[PDB]
C-alpha cells in the first residue's frame, strides 16, 4: 500500500490532521516515502552535522505548490518511529522558499499529549524554538549550494487555510 | 494488509505464540495498530514519567473479553522495533481489571534467546520484576483518572488456557 | 513484500537498492518474514557482538545459498529496518556458511558525500575490513556453527555477482 494515497488527510479536518512521520527528531539522515511503494527511503545524509529539530512528516492526500505532499512538523518530547501516524493540531505555518519553490510547512502539536494542551497558535511557542527551526531550513542545504529564504511564520488560522488548499490540490491532481 | 488478521496465532499453540510488538521497552509513547490500515499509531503519551517495562504488543488472530486482541508482554533484553514478530514462550499472565474490563496480559519470553532457556513458569521470574510491572499498570493511568486493579499472577498452565480461549473468541467473532 | 516487488536498483549494477534489515549496533538478528513482508526476529546473537554495518538484502535477487542476495551498507547514522538505500558496490565478502556460498556485497550510500571517494574495496581502511570478517567469523561460534572467511573481492566482482543474482531470481520465479 501507499500510505500517502490510502490514508485520509485527517479525522476532523482542519482542526486535527494525520501526520505520517518520515523523520524522527535527532535524525541526520533524510528520509522520504518512495513514490512507488510507500516504503521508507533514505533521501540523503545532511551535508552538515545538523539534526531535524522536530518530528518531520507529511499530511496524507495533500499536494502543494512545490510538487510534493504538504510538509508538516510535529513537536514530540519523545521522537516516534518512521511511518507512525499522529493526530496533531496545527498551530502555525513556516513560510519559506526553496529554489523558487513555495516549500511551506505546517507546524503542529500532538492532541494526545497533555503537555501541549494549551498550545493552540504560533504565539504559544517559545520564540527561540521558532528561530531554531527557521535556521535549520535556512542552512541545512548550504553545502549543497542551495539558497533558502525564510519569509516568516503564519498563525493557526493561515496554516489551516493552506491545508484546505493542499487537500483540494490533491483532489485536483489525483481525484 | 492488517497483520492482526493475516498472521496465525503461532507455530505451536499454546506453547509458542507470535508476539507482534507495538511498544518497545523504554518507550513512553503508547502505540497501537490502526484497524483501517495496520500502520503504527500514536495512542497517547503516558501522562506520567513511566516507561513500558517490557516489549508490549498483541497476539495475532486473538480476541479477549475486553473487546480487543489478546495483550502479550515479552521480556526482551534488547528492545525490538515496532511491528516485529517474536516467537515467544508464555510463562504467565497478569490478572488486572481496567475500568471494569477484564484486561489480562500474557507474560512471555523469546524462544530465540538462550538467556531465558531456563525460564518456563511464573515462579522463574524475580519477584522484584513481577512487582515493577504490576505497579506500572496499576498507576500508569492515575493522572488520567482511570482506575486499574492488579489481582495477581497466574502460572504458565493458566496463561496457556486463556490463549486458547482468546483464539476461540477470534474465530467466533470473525 | 518489498523483496519481491521492489526493483533491484535504479541503475544496476552501478547503483542498487539496499533493503536494510539490521541497523548497525544491533545485537538482535532480524530477517523479513518472507510470507508477509513484516520484520521478524531471527535470533538474539548468542554473544555480545553488534552488527558493524547496515545489513539487508537486494530485492529481486537470489543467490547460490537459497536466499536473497546479502548486501552491507556503511552508514554513519544507522537507518531504520525496511528502509531503502541507493548504494554503490565497492567490494564483496566471500565466506562459506555451513558449506553454502554465502557472499555479501559491501557498498556505500550514494547520497552521503563522506563516502564520495569510496569506489573500490581498496579505499576502505584495512582495520574496518578486519572488523567485519571477524564479526562473521565468530558471531555463530557459541551456536556450534562454522563460518570460513575466504577473502575480499573488488568492485568488478561484486557488480557481476549482483547481475548473476538478478538472473537466478528471474530463473527461480520469473
Amino acid at each position: 500500500m501507499n500510505p500517502f494515497h490510502e490514508l485520509e488527510p485527517g479525522p476532523e479536518v482542519p482542526e486535527v490532521v494525520y501526520a505520517l512521520i518520515e523523520i524522527p527528531k535527532g535524525s541526520r539522515n533524510k528520509y522520504e516515502l518512495d513514490k512507488k511503494t510507500g516504503l521508507l527511503k533514505l533521501d540523503r545524509v545532511l551535508y552538515s552535522p545538523f539534526f531535524y529539530p522536530v518530528d518531520y512528516g507529511i499530511i496524507p492526500q495533500t499536494w502543494y505548490d512545490d510538487g510534493d505532499p504538504f510538509d508538516i512538523m510535529v513537536i514530540m518530547r519523545e521522537p516516534v518511529y518512521p511511518l507512525t501516524i499522529i493526530e496533531a493540531r496545527p498551530i502555525g505555518i513556516m513560510k519559506m522558499e526553496d529554489s523558487g519553490d513555495k516549500d511551506w510547512k505546517v507546524l503542529a502539536v500532538p492532541v494526545e499529549d497533555p503537555y501541549f494542551n494549551d498550545w493552540k497558535d504560533i504565539s504559544d511557542v517559545p520564540k527561540a524554538f521558532l528561530d531554531e527551526i527557521a535556521h535549520f531550513f535556512q542552512r541545512y542545504k548550504e553545502l549543497q549550494g542551495k539558497t533558502t529564504k525564510i519569509e516568516g511564520w503564519g498563525n493557526a488560522e493561515e496554516a489551516k487555510r493552506e491545508i484546505l488548499r493542499a487537500i483540494e490540490m490533491y483532489k485536483e491532481k489525483f481525484g
